[PDB]
């Protein structure tokens, strides 16, 4: 009869009212549910106390806050209103680098994970440049190339860079509509020897992430906090005891 | 003449004005009662001080806050505006699992506490699948089945799952009207050798739980805080010394 | 010429302007007096500074806050707008207990401090039930009886309970009008070898207790905080040096 | 050129514009002066920045906060808008005590510092009561007498109390008009070997004490905080370099 | 490329637009510059996101906060809107003391730093009073004289005091117009081996000191905080790269 | 699947929509991104709960906060709305110092980094003054010269100062329009063995620095906090999965 819960959360997106495929939202550090009710009050005046005598509720709302520490692209799509874009690995053969380059300039490439970088000189007789005259910062992860030097007989300035780029996953900002996801919290209550508890929320509309600290200070893992409103599902039976907002199952 | 109280709280629901059956609300960590009064003031002006000279009360209200650590279904019905639903244990024989299943898929079952799980293959000659090809996560408490593999001669994809499910208790969200409960606080005052004290509140209208942290951090047991207004009971005698809001009994 | 005061407070209720009988308010932990004044200001404009040049007071008010740790019925009547009700000890002979009782049911009695409990069986030949078949929780202080068992030949269900109940004192909620009490603070100033100090407040109108924690956590004694306004007494002489709000007497 | 000041404050009341007699305000723990100015701003718009270009002051005010720990009657008159009343020591011969007195009653006398208390019995033959039948609580400082017992042949109930009372000083609440006092702060700056500093405020209008804790907790001496506005004196020369609000003198 | 600055501040008053003589503002503990900008925003509505698409600034303001610990008269004139008054040392010959003086009275003199105090008796034959009959409190720094006694043949009450007073510097309250000062912050950046940095603010309008604690508690030197607005100078070239608010010079 | 990021930030100014040259913003201590959304809600009323049933977003905005500790002129131009001015080293030959100079006066020169200072006397026969009669405070970094003395035969007062000044870089206050910069955050996630992460923000409009403490206390390096709004870029494809606000690339 005491609660200290630890467990997992499964989310299923709702598209045009058809149930989606459940997925694990990965690690979650905090889950909170808050209930709000509006009440209209009636006061009697026969006792001289002008005090409250009755009240009936008019409003009913529920909010859910979730703190997730996973920065996976699947979760980014759900939290950033984005849609995942997958780019397959490939090669570049005739990319043209900026002109008027001199020692000290930093060239930014269009793709990441560059490898086997080659820069052919522009001339009737192609002459690949010596690798010792350029360096790859951040082991080519950021696609940045630094010029270390140039031969005394200055070669033709425009260059032709060819290389290989690895596959990547990208998420756009505000590129998807407001997601609607059904939530299933499967938890273990340690206070009762690890008893099972299940919480079902049929329809939830989420709110974008509020803050995202890209450069963190301290020993705390970056956290992503999402707020959402539990909407009223109109498909479930009205008279059923399961309600229309959410339900809790405890085995006993 | 000093107070440090520890005790129990009994609640009796009020339905259409007829007293209900008292029940223990289980463990309670904090109880507070607050009184609010509105006053209209009259100021004299013959002394030149334009100061207050009289005041009479117009409003009278009382609020009660209770912090309970019990997550029992009976308390969930009272705090979540829900009504308890009891499901008896039973069996399933012809549940159909999703199609196009492959290794790695997770199948969610409609009932919890699954045991003796059997998945018959779809064919003119029934052939139950080998148990080694599937696993039960969370010992079947959450009703989740993981596929470990499939025979090289891929069997018919649609499946027929049969198993046994245990009884459960469920609580809906906002599925019951605003409860009205009479409260009896029976406490022991340790400052006076454990003297008995009784507090009676005739009519209280409760407010849903504000927050419920499903995943808790630290060493603090999950707490459920409920606020309520003590309404004016119109059935008790008006001139009686017991009043109409509440009373306190101290043996002495 | 320094103040660190410890002392007692005596209160005399004011009914229709006739002085009441002084009583000690028991232990008090904190007393504070605050003065509020409203001022209307006049600004000159001949120097170019448009600054304040005069001010005269229009309003005058005084508030008093008292923290008392005594939960005595006399103080409850003063703080809860209640009136004390005394119930003398007595006996009950033919109280009828609820029907359809079975093992595990808890019966609540109308009076507290039950002793010599007897439950006669309903039949043409009265047959008191064996005491071993019932138990008294909380040594009968709360008037709760638990059924331990029933004879195999189930006796007549309706019962007739007779017992003895002790005297008690009760306080109603908001059952009395706004008290008006004159206050006398008799204190000792330790900074001057324990010099005597007296503070007189002629007329004070109190405000109900704000909070009352029935179940306390920690090592702090329950506190009852009361606010009040010091009204203007119209009976004292206007020109007298004693004023009409309050006075302080210091022997020296 | 550094300031850490400790010193004394002298106050001279202003009555109808005639200087009063300076007195020492006793111990003071904190003194603060705050300046407030109102400004009207003009913004140019030829540069496209729509930014501030000029400002001139319209308002000018100064406030002073003083924390004094002396509860002397002279300071009480200044802080409570009161006027001191001196009562000379004397005697009482025929004071009548309340009737229907019994053992346990507490009699409150009109004067403090009672000594040589005598209670003559009401009868044709006066018979002073035995001292052993009554006691003086708080060594008669509060003027409280407790009855210890009565002779079996109950004497005449009405009594005639005679005793001696000492002189006292009293202060009324809001019994004097808004004081106007000129302030002289004579301080020593320790940062410069104890250099002398003088601060003169010509006209100050004070604000009643905000809080006065009669029963104190901890090891902190009771403090009395007073706020005041420094008014504009119209008697000093307008063109003089000494101004009209206040001045500072530093010897050097 | 890191900043931890320590340095000096030079201030030059601006009178009718003509540059004043720079002076050192003495010790300064903190300097802060804040920039405020107002922006008007334009939102597009063709994407359905009703989000921000453009913004242009309309307002531009800059504020400066300085904390100085010097209480020198030159700084007092700048912070208190005062003008310094210098009084040369001199002598007094025929000052008349208050009449009706008795033992215990304290006489306040018009000048400070009194020395060689002489009080001639009023009579046809002048008779200076014995020095042993009077004392000088605070070694005459505050100009206070205490009477120790009087001869049995009471001399003529009115007195004639003559003495010597030292020179002093005084500052009036709100006796000068709103100063306008150009500021030059010459600082050393320790993070770069003590590199030089210069900050120029052409026109600043200051705000009076907010608080001045004459009697300080703790081990903290009294601080004087001044706020000011950096106005737009209309004399500098509009197209120049030095701007019109302020500039920073870093040698490198 | 966990984030603790450390990395670099590259900024490219946007002028009339043409991409600028990327530069490193130097050391950065904190980066935060916040998302704001406005929603319009629809409530049904057929269930009697008058609760939320639908919501659609109308507003979309994103803000970015960056804390940079570099006080380089390039960053000053970006944060102060300034434009860098470079002054080359040079010489001065006929600068005229203020007249009526005496011992103790401090002369401020128009340029910094003074060296080989010479002050020729005004006379028909030029006579350079002896160096021992003047001193250079702050080793001439601030361009301040102090007079140590003058010959008994007072030379001609007006002077002619010649010296050498070093090159400098200056930044004006509010001398440039609102910058628009594209941001590229290249970070390493230590939680995954140092995995690469890239964050692209296409269009950001910055807000001036709020505070700049020129004189710092403690052991904390001076910080420069800048806020900005991520605007909607209208050049990128509308249907592309990269969106129009920003994107995140994670290699995997």
């Amino acid at each position: 009869t005491y609660f200290y819960g630890q467990g997992e959360i499964d989310a299923a997106p709702i598209v045009n009212g058809v149930l989606g495929k459940w997925r694990w939202i990965q690690d979650v550090s905090a889950m909170s549910i808050q209930l709000a009710v509006e009440k209209v009050e009636h006061k009697e005046s026969y006792s001289g106390q002008k005090a409250l005598v009755r009240s009936f509720p008019i409003g009913k709302t529920a909010t859910v806050n979730i703190t997730l520490h996973s920065i996976g692209p699947d979760n980014l799509a759900l939290t950033l209103y984005g849609k995942v874009v997958a780019k397959a690995a490939g090669s570049v053969t005739g990319e043209v680098l900026p002109a008027d380059l001199v020692a000290g300039d930093v060239i930014r490439l269009a793709n990441f994970g560059v490898s086997e970088l080659v820069i052919t000189d522009s001339a009737s007789s192609p002459a690949p440049l010596d690798p010792q005259y350029y360096a790859l910062r951040a082991d080519g992860a950021y696609g940045e190339v630094q010029l270390l030097g140039l031969p005394t007989p200055a070669p033709t300035q425009p260059f032709k860079a060819a290389y290989e780029y690895a596959a990547t996953k990208q998420v756009g900002m505000f590129t998807a509509p407001q997601p609607t996801v059904a939530l299933r919290y499967k938890g273990i209550n340690l206070a009762e020897g690890g008893a099972p508890v299940i919480v079902e929320l049929y329809k939830v509309a989420t709110d974008p992430l509020q803050e995202l600290a890209l450069i963190s200070d301290g020993n705390t893992v970056a956290g992503m906090q999402i707020s959402g409103g539990i909407l009223l599902d109109t498909s479930k039976p009205d008279t059923g005891d399961l309600g229309r907002f959410g339900r809790i199952i405890q085995l006993g």
